[PDB]
């Protein structure tokens, strides 16, 4: 008699799953925002005090956005007027609320329209971008010194990423980072004088009479990129006479013989500072290691402490070389890089050695590492029952790596297998966030014995309500594929019944090292449709996949659209040959990289699939940006990778849509994926005479996320399934 | 049986309806194209020669688009590379052909990428248009003489138009006219500095890495328009001066007063040309007639032979005032206005008496002069049997009014009803032109006599392969409503019974002067329809409606979106009323104005309609262009007609489309209603929630017409239909 999961459910977010999101402020405590007040909990004994009256500013007269309190609790960044811009940055106006003498501060504010603002690590120094220029404020009363004075829109960026540098190296609007204690600032400077721009028209309400072109400069695969600089300046001994001195730091020679980004910055010490350098042939990065002179007043990167990482097999890091963890002195570091085996392991690094010693070994990959202390490194990795979906912490005995111990297996192995952690400040406290398979299970624990101290939310409430609905399961499971074993999971409908064909859908993404096979617990439009439904939700991981290795995710290097989509339609073929699929009834959907895998799939003539949806896809590799595209296809040129580039088209396949049902959508003022890459798709099946669906959604960019275009699609998607499917 | 007319029929073509196309070029003498060769024939006799051997050009190196001789036969025009720009706009390259020496000119050539051609209306003089500037050739083969260098690419235009004088007031691009015997050269300059610019994107061949942003001045409702100089220069002192002077013609004070048009230029005698201005607010046109002074080399237009031309209850005109027709002497002339009941008749002016009389009258419209000789004044009316949807063509003695002959009426009453006529040179011959309602019927007839001379082409071939088809027949018929009738005409299923339930699709266009129901005989969409799918296709004119008189035409005046959408709501309920229709199945669809009215229909409630489809569609009069916006609604301001334009939109309707079926179609490159009304009328859509169809035409403009579009959009149109009326 029990209801099922509905797709008003879904939109609505009737079943909500709640979260415990703190924030560390010390070694001890952490700020919680709850009934809209912002308290200060003690780690050890859980109590807590009010930090900041939800009523505090009941006059202020602007919505505020967020907040951000300086890392001496003293100030209170308040932050209003957001206006988003891509999938990180934005603009907005700031107000700094003194907590001391609970008073607003009116002097020498942060101007309006600001691009990025952040406190100095320690203290309460400030520092913004405004009009593509660096500014700090030693106080928050006291008026700024200019830092840079060359910032240009659309040309040149100080201290804030272009668009390129936002989406695909930093996933930050900022290129900003303090040194540990506030001292030094550093700061990269984008060029992009001549990066060609994609254009775009913007309609915007209907009292707007001429449509809005959009023009954002974004190089596409082959085409011009911007360079990089990179500075330190000295926060300390800055003058209201004399303009900032910064100090440029150059990338190395192997570097500078041709087009090259910078792709990481983490300081070492109050007086070391490293940087990675990648070559725009994503196989070869250095890493400088630079310390402060004190006589100069400038930064030396002695060659001998240079850090070369490569790859022969594919192209370097998951998404990019990753980040070192330097020790307490800055002499040596810890990285994940993949071992001579393909799989990622953590690395010891001498600074001034080249060889370094790995201290994880196994057909298993470390995810991240969490946090360092003297004794132990802590990181999370999916070596546990060798489930390359599930996700532990463990930490590592520094002084003996024989010694492993997991965290957080053994905690509730039914209910979590999939785990992030956050540490507090000295690494003296952990809270464990396990999102399944079971609800979300947010937890608190000490590590000098880890102990389990208290849970902070377990869900308990969405737990009853979700007792009173017919839920789906979830299955995690592999098929073998020549000698290696591939994951996927299917999410099946209530009460399911093996000796009942039910029709199946494929949801695919596919990118390289990507995941979609896992032991995470989801509310989506798979549950509804599974739910209600009654269809069957799969998803597979083959070949390009992440967190297995190398020879798994570089299985595809230089050869995107080739067995990423070979390799989902073997999987349906086998899902199809088991006794509960009606193989008249398989479909398939994806979206951005899942919208392309889709129509490459459909467009295959392998006559699998019956129908399929692709959502804002990527149609040909010439139009995607350059960072993402070259990373995996190298360059498009008769002496590169040309050939490539032109055979793994969705446009070549057209005329193989004819025997399926094809469901083409896409937002006009998409700036990731482009609208022209579905426009191109669209002409060329309209070219062979192939009738198809089609939907665009006026003003949606890549996430097609506001609310009403939201339901929209997730609704006209569900008419298309059902009646592929002939389903009331 | 035999078999139907097929969708794959009409989009494959297999029926096809001859022609007969020819080229007067004398008095008694025109041009055929027969085997891909040029003929030439005698009227009189019916005799013919090769004018041109269709090898003529076999190894030109390029393939001839269009060709052109010269008045005087010496030369020919060759036109290739021909590139389309608008609906009359194209860019293209020419060669000349000397006739005589049989030798192509190789010096001097026409430059490439020329935008305007036309030879002397006497002799072989040429006149173009390149980079905007005007430029004239006395001889084909010598240097041409530069006439104009202010000429500025979406600029200043001379000699040819800009989009909104292309598009709605001259239906042309050039706009240069020679005098009678080719001394004078007149021509009109636009300046479109301040227009605002409609931006859209062009994809082209997938090969284009980076869109293109197509930029065209495009003067949306009450927005700036382009101004406009009239000139006129006296060629043949081109080689006598190195520089000759364009006189400039000013519009009269009546109209510098405020923002105008130029709107028709027609030249009376080899020294007098008659100009007419339009106010912005088109209600107020006047008519100078100007008389070139051998003195002072000036031109002079006497206030006394001004003429005013307003109107009191629309605009002036049925698009734009009427051209004049001056006798010989250019001291009178002949001009179709509105009378005093408000319907066009022709009206004899005295040059400088303001005062006409009027030469035919009654309760039916004058479409058209199509001749004037010293003895007679042939014109096109729709007087016969009362049928506003009927042509034919007529003559009236000049010098006794009361003597008017039908010449086209009594031919074949049964078979034709719609005629449209092509004089020769000096109207001593003319050809007939039957376009319905039978098969097209081409005659040729000697002025002399009126006697016929022979069938030109009788469709004979095509009437022999009809015979086999299941053809749908067609009524023409009227309703009367509130004692005024209202024309409409169903396309009706072979073996029709008016026993049976049909579904019925209405067919509406309804913008002002419009005229749907007619006696033209077509094989178009509604064929099949009717033929295969046993659906009645019909069409109403109801109120705004033309050649009905202006009671009808203006009943819409400031007033869109009001009348001709209920008169379109109430012909489906009269239609219901008949007995024959399944009100369950009432579709309405529609193109432009069309798609407008639909979507008003659709959005209206009344519950009429079960679904529709919308093809670039207006969705908002603030969207499309000034001239023909302002024309019937004024402008968009609150001291003229702003709340209606603001009360017109088919977004402010967006909720009733819960209970209709609706599908939006639009061509991305359309730079007449631009992409921009339909992606307002889906945002709407989606912000309140409706499910939709939808389909965009990468690169289609308003036409849709590339071949595979076309196919495309009729089939994708047809499945919606079929399945809205659940026919198999
Ligand atoms: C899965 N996601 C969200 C992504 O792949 C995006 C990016 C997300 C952030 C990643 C990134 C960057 C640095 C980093 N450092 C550590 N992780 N890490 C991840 C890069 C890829 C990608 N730029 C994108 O939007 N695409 C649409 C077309 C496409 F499918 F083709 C790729
Ligand atoms: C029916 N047609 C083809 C037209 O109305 C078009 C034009 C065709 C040429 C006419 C025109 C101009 C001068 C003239 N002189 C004599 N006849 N004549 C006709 C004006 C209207 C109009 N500019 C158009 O494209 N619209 C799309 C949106 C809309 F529906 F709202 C109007
Ligand atoms: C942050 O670290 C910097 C760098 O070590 C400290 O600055 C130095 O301080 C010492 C002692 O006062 C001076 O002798 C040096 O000349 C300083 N060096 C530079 C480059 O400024 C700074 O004191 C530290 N700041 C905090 C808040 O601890
Ligand atoms: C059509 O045929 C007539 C004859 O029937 C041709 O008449 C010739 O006309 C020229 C003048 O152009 C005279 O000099 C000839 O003597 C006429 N010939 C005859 C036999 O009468 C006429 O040229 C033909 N026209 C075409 C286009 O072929
Ligand atoms: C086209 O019209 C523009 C006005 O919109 C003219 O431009 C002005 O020209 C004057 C005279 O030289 C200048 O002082 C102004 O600065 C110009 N105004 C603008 C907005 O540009 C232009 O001269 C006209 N062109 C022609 C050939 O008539
Ligand atoms: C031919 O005559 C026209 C008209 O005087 C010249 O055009 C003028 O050129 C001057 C200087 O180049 C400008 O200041 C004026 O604004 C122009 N007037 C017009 C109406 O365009 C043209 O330059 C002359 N051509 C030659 C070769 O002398
Ligand atoms: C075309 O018409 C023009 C204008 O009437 C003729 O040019 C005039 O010719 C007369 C002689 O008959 C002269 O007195 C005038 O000076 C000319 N006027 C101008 C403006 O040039 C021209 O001769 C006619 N062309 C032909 C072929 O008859
Ligand atoms: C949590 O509880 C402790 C007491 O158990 C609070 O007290 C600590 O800090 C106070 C002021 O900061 C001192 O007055 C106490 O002496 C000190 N306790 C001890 C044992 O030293 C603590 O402040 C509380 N924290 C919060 C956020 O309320
Ligand atoms: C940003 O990059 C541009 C171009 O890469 C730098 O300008 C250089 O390139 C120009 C081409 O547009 C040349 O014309 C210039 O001579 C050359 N140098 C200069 C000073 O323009 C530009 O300087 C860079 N800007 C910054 C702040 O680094
Ligand atoms: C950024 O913009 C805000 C809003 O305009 C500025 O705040 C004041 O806003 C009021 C109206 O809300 C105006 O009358 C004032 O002119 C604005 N300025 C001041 C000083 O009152 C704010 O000042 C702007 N910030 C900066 C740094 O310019
Ligand atoms: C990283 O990959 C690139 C691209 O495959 C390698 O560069 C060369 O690639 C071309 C084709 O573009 C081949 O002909 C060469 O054999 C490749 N090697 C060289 C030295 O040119 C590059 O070698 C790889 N880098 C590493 C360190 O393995
Ligand atoms: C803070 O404001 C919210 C407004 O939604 C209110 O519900 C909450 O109770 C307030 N906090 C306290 C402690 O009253
Ligand atoms: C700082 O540099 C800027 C830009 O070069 C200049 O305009 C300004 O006057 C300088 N100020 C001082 C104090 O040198
Ligand atoms: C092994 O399987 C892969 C796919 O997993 C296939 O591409 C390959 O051709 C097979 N054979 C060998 C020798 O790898
Ligand atoms: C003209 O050319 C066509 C080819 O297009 C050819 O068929 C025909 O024979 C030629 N004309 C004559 C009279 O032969
Ligand atoms: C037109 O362009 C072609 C190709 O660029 C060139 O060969 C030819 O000479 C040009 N003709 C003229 C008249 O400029
Ligand atoms: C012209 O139209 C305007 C706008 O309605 C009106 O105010 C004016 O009176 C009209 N003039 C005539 C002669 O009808
Ligand atoms: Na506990």
């Amino acid at each position: 008699t029990r209801k099922t999961y509905t797709l008003t459910d879904y939109l609505k977010n009737t079943y909500r799953l709640k979260l415990y999101s703190l924030r560390w402020i010390s070694d001890h405590e952490y700020l919680y925002k709850q009934e809209n007040n912002i308290l200060v909990f003690n780690a050890e004994y859980g109590n807590s005090s009010v930090f900041l009256e939800n009523s505090t500013f009941d006059e202020f007269g602007h919505s505020i956005n967020d907040y951000s309190i300086s890392p001496d609790g003293q100030f209170i960044l308040l932050e209003y007027n957001y206006v988003k811009q891509w999938r990180h940055s934005y603009t907005a106006s700031y107000d700094i609320y003194d907590l001391n003498k609970r008073q607003l501060i009116t002097e020498e504010r942060i101007p309006n329209n600001t691009q990025w603002v952040t406190w100095s690590p320690v203290g309460h120094k400030l520092a913004y971008v405004w009009n593509n220029d660096i500014y700090v404020k030693i106080e928050p009363n006291l008026p700024s010194y200019r830092i840079t004075w060359t910032g240009k829109e659309d040309i040149i960026y100080n201290g804030i990423t272009d668009w390129v540098y936002e989406e695909e190296v930093f996933s930050a609007y900022s290129a900003l980072w303090w040194s540990p204690n506030g001292t030094f600032l550093a700061y990269a400077q984008f060029n992009d004088t001549e990066v060609p721009l994609i254009e775009y028209s913007f309609y915007s309400d209907e009292s707007l009479q001429y449509p809005k072109t959009v023009r954002v400069p974004y190089p596409k695969a082959g085409a011009v990129n911007p360079t990089v600089k990179f500075f330190v300046v000295n926060t300390d001994s800055l003058s209201s006479v004399t303009n900032a001195t910064s100090i440029q730091i150059t990338a190395p020679a192997s570097m500078l013989i041709g087009d090259h980004y910078l792709c990481d910055v983490t300081w070492a010490t109050q007086e070391r500072i490293s940087l990675q350098w990648l070559r725009r042939i994503q196989n070869y990065s250095v890493m400088d290691i630079c310390d402060y002179d004190e006589s100069s007043g400038r930064w030396n990167c002695l060659v001998a402490r240079q850090h070369i990482e490569m790859s022969t097999t594919g192209w370097v890091g998951r998404f990019r070389p990753s980040e070192p963890h330097f020790t307490l002195d800055g002499n040596s570091f810890y990285k994940i890089i993949s071992n001579e085996e393909g799989y990622r392991h953590i690395c010891y690094f001498q600074i001034d050695k080249k060889d370094c010693t790995f201290i994880t070994k196994g057909t298993w990959e470390v995810i991240g590492i969490e946090a360092l202390t003297s004794d132990y490194l802590y990181y999370i990795s999916n070596e546990y029952k060798g489930m390359p979906g599930g996700r532990n912490l463990y930490k590592i005995q520094l002084s003996d790596y024989t010694k492993v111990t997991c965290l957080s297996c053994e905690l509730n192995p039914e209910r979590c297998q999939y785990y992030s952690v956050s540490f507090s400040k000295e690494a003296k406290y952990y809270q464990l966030r396990c999102s399944g398979p079971g609800l979300p299970l947010y937890t608190l624990h000490s590590s000098v014995n880890d102990k389990g101290l208290r849970v902070l939310e377990d869900n308990s409430a969405l737990d009853k309500m979700l007792q009173n609905v017919q839920m789906p399961s979830k299955k995690l499971d592999f098929i073998i594929l020549n000698e290696t074993k591939f994951w996927y999971q299917m999410i099946l409908p209530p009460h399911f019944d093996k000796s009942k064909k039910y029709p199946l859908l494929l949801d695919v993404y596919a990118g390289p090292c990507s995941q979609k096979a896992d032991t995470v617990f989801r509310l989506n439009w798979a549950t509804y449709l599974a739910s209600t439904e009654n269809i069957i939700v799969a998803s597979f991981d083959g070949r390009g996949s992440g967190y297995q290795g190398d020879k798994i995710m570089h299985a595809i290097n230089r050869r995107l659209g080739t067995f990423e989509v070979e390799d989902q339609i073997e999987a349906a073929r086998q899902f199809s040959k088991m006794g509960f699929v009606d193989n008249k009834r398989i479909a398939i959907w994806g979206w951005s990289y899942g919208g392309y895998v889709t129509s490459m799939v459909l467009g295959s003539g392998s006559g699998v699939f019956k129908c399929g949806i692709a959502v804002a896809p990527v149609s040909r590799w010439e139009y995607y940006d350059s960072v993402y595209t070259e990373r995996y296809m190298g360059l498009p040129t008769p002496e590169d990778n040309l050939d490539h580039y032109r055979n793994s088209t969705v446009m070549s396949r057209a005329e193989n849509f004819k025997q399926v049902e094809y469901l083409l959508i896409h937002g006009t003022a998409d700036d990731n994926v482009h609208f022209q890459q579905s426009a191109q798709i669209s002409k060329a099946l309209v070219d062979v005479g192939v009738d198809f669906q089609a939907m665009w959604y006026t003003d949606e960019d890549h996430g097609i996320a506001s609310s009403t275009a939201h339901q929209h699609i997730y609704t006209h998607m569900s008419h298309f399934i059902k009646q592929c499917f002939s389903l009331p």
